[PDB]
């Protein structure tokens, strides 16, 4: 991924960008024999299978090995849909659009215990990115940068091989770096303004880990077996015969 | 903070430095009689006498509502303690400088059930630091972000006073991403390294955030009353009588 210009990374991200998925409860039934968090739940695994695949894409990542691309994503998937949700909500105020059928408001997330403080961040998060006017090149920058960044530090110990994995990624995150200054220049940005809109988009990304790791926390102790890896592991752990 | 130098913060930041505080326990009598939880929990109640005032002496932080102040300390304080330990373990590899007097290793944490995990996180950022020949102007930088940034987002509804707060801590945050980038280009990086650095330290804040989160669940667990806020109020809210 590092031969690749400013330019051609954009365009990488931009292709690569998951899609759209709907909810799934009869929309001819009423809402108050739905379980919301089965409804949320069921949503966020299906879009996993997506953001495995939406991974594969991103410029360096399956350069990585299979062990390596697992752990990076066992640590980044919550922050990943997280940032999704926030994005496809933004021009949604006071609400969250968990799928284009299913626009959540804040009371509306008060029906699950300890869930309206999630919502809470969350729906703050989409005023931000709001209010400083995100743009969708630059948020794929973002989400891109959270796959690669949320494990580096995790790996176990530092085998050689594992040294050259850390100088890998974090060589594809420079690249990244150069390509939203890039976006920030061609959009006219003083050079100014650019660091400064860097350094506000890359503290987002603390507020990000931050509901992700609250919402681990909130998660373990529901409903929402095998772990997370091995789960993880076969999804990209694939054959090549369907070529 | 907004008329200040990118050297006046420095300079303003370098001042109002900390101190190094020591462990409080009989160095003649033997190790396997400390209670080492006591020993962490005692060591870091004294330093946040010393954060609070740390935290008057960063420009722009003595602007806001006495509320504000006690906020983002509350949602900050646990990461402040980190990046000063990662810091100041940042030389003596394999191990943590929780005090000049207490230094100690990964198989010295396994002694508290769920405390080697923590230590592993800090232990590695403290590698990746050293690593990135972390200095200490730009250090100052980083606490001074988190102080600012890490309880932004979370201010409860927003009053015209609120939005102002905001509008105030973003405009400090700028400023210091100014003085990153003058630290940087004083130091002969080329424009390239610049926005890299930048954008690799800011990663860091990412990670710090994370061991903030897990720790502030395995201190909820523990033996580690008044509400965490009320205390801050206390120590914050001071009279100028002293004067
Ligand atoms: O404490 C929290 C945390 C997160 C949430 C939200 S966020 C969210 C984001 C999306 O993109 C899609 C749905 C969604 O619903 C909740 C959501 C519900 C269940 C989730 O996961 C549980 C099941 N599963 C996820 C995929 C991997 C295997 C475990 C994930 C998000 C609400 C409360
Ligand atoms: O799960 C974890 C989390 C953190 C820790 C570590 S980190 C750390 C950093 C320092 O600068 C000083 C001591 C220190 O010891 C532990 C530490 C122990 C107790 C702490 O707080 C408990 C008591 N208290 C803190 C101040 C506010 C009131 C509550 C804070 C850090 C170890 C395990």
């Amino acid at each position: 991924a590092l031969s690749l210009t400013a330019d051609q990374m954009v365009s990488a991200l931009l292709d690569a960008e998951p899609p759209i998925l709907y909810s799934e409860y009869d929309p001819t039934r009423p809402f108050s024999e739905a379980s919301m968090m089965g409804l949320l739940t069921n949503l966020a695994d299906r879009e996993l299978v997506h953001m495995i695949n939406w991974a594969k894409r991103v410029p360096g990542f399956v350069d990585l090995t299979l062990h390596d691309q697992v752990h990076l994503l066992e640590c980044a998937w919550l922050e990943i849909l997280m940032i999704g949700l926030v994005w496809r909500s933004m021009e949604h105020p006071g609400k969250l659009l968990f799928a284009p059928n299913l626009l959540l408001d804040r009371n509306q997330g008060k029906c699950v215990e300890g869930m309206v403080e999630i919502f809470d961040m969350l729906l703050a998060t989409s005023s931000r990115f709001r209010m400083m006017n995100l743009q969708g090149e630059e948020f794929v920058c973002l989400k891109s940068i959270i796959l690669l960044n949320s494990g580096v530090y995790t790996f176990l110990s530092s085998t050689l091989k594992s040294l050259e994995e850390k100088d890998h990624i974090h060589r594809v995150l420079d690249k990244i770096t150069d390509t939203l200054i890039h976006l920030m220049a061609k959009a006219g940005l003083t050079l100014q303004q650019q660091h400064q809109r860097l350094a506000q988009l890359l503290l987002i990304l603390s507020h990000i880990r931050h509901m992700s790791n609250k919402g681990m926390e909130h998660l373990y102790s529901m409903k929402c077996v095998v772990p997370l890896y091995d789960l993880l592991l076969e999804m990209l752990d694939a054959h090549r015969l369907h070529a």
